DNA sequence: TCGCGAATTCGCG
DNA sequence: TCGCGAATTCGCG
């Protein structure tokens, strides 16, 4: 809470900063913050770097790639820290999808449906595609204690309250937020285990079950309640928080850059 | 090796038995191989039993729904086994998934591209949804030692050799197997940790770290590499192969029902 | 070049 | 009914 962040985030406001942007500004601010560590922002990630981190875990691991310049490219980059042994760190990746333009047509008046007939268009499963991301940085980051991924939904399928959108002519229909003709929030859900959405799951839990001890890598996933757009500011402040709760977990590797510099 | 499942596999063939109805042929194969074990076929799970796993691990899992009635569909089916304590045990999930018609349009004379001129088309990334049901039932099955999930590749987007076809005016257009223009395999490769497709992943390898030991869950992708559609026969002897290594695993909570029935 | 992402309508039980 | 899956063309750097 240290004011700073407060200036950062008018500034996304007054701008429209898309996430891609808000990242590249969240290394500003955090550059700011703490200006004896090195932070970095890159916009993709080799296959290669993914297969590099895997086998350094397992031999075994990591042994695939089929096409050789392979990469991922998740639309609000990656920000990054060196730590004291010159070694790179993921403090942040993010992502924003969109579903459901449902909220456009109400609107309007367009009827959409197989012969123009209706108000509600039935929710496709195209969001499941941001499990695979999910997967890479995962993989990516199974060594680290802390996964800091963020997605941010928005679209009329990502509902978590009802609202009324009124038609050109006087029309009022209703969005039902758990609706399973719209909703498409469970789709998500796998990605955190269950655990609750629109909150800052950076820190990995340790859960047992037999002598069987595991590490879960949940992702957190926020959701535009309402069904309008996010703003700038929100977003902006969310990942300055899953960032330095990152910079948090990694204290440890940090210590020497900090107090010696 | 039991010699039975050459006639099972030779029906399959006879019939052109999709991944569902092979799912349930190797049901019917195993109830014949183990007549005192339990086995069942199911064609859906909902995410309310998913959840209720998740919480037996660790009280804070597993806590969300939207759709009341929010299921997941594997087309190719669950088979599961009761064990000693009555519970029912997954051995066998399989998904069959198809991307790429190229090699039909230049079988044939059709020129793709935004303006019927490309004989080959860009691979989209469709297959990225495969991850979302992959992660279902690895939160579904975060308890066992065994991961019996067989995703089924098929199209002109899964090749591992090069392929050359021939349009009806002669002209032999080439398939390069490892061109990033049609080659999507890398887009499955995060579900194995980079570990062999092709290849039978189901039991549970734990790595390590620091204290930080882990379970990983890696899922068997299997590619009809050559870009044709797959046989039915050996389909039907992998899920085989792979729900019978489930039972191995699954061995100590089977012995009573094996020895005293 | 090459390789990555976008998220869509609608069928089906 | 309601809710799940299918996998597609093509833009863009």
């Amino acid at each position: 809470s240290q004011g700073v962040i407060g200036i950062f985030g008018d500034y996304a406001k007054a701008h429209d900063l898309a996430v891609g942007e808000v990242s590249k500004l969240v290394k500003k601010a955090l550059s700011n913050e703490y200006p004896q560590l090195s932070f970095r922002y890159r916009d993709s990630i080799k296959k290669t770097e993914i297969n590099e981190a895997l086998k350094k875990i397992d031999p075994d691991l990591g042994g695939t790639l089929f096409v050789s310049n392979s990469s991922i490219k998740p639309d609000g980059g990656i920000v990054e820290v060196k730590d004291d042994y010159g070694e790179w760190r993921v403090v942040l990746v993010a992502e924003a999808k969109h579903q459901g333009k449902d909220i456009i047509n109400i609107r309007n008046g367009l009827l959409v449906g197989k012969r123009g007939d209706q108000d509600l268009m039935a929710a496709g499963n195209a969001i499941d595609r941001s499990h695979k991301n999910i997967s890479e940085i995962a993989n990516f980051m199974l060594s680290e204690s802390h996964f800091p991924y963020v997605l941010f939904l928005e679209g009329s399928n990502f509902l978590t309250e009802n609202i009324s959108i009124t038609r050109p002519d006087g029309r009022v229909v209703n969005l039902e937020y758990n609706s399973g003709i719209l909703n498409r929030l469970d789709r998500l859900t796998a990605a955190n285990y269950g655990m609750p959405i629109n909150s800052n799951l950076c820190i990995n839990k340790f859960v047992n079950h037999k002598d069987k001890s595991i590490m879960l890598q949940a992702a957190s996933i926020y959701t535009q309640g309402d069904g309008r757009e996010w703003d700038s500011k929100i977003m902006f402040e969310i990942m300055f928080d899953i960032s330095t709760t990152s910079l948090r977990v990694l204290g440890r590797d940090l210590f020497e850059q900090l107090t010696s510099k």
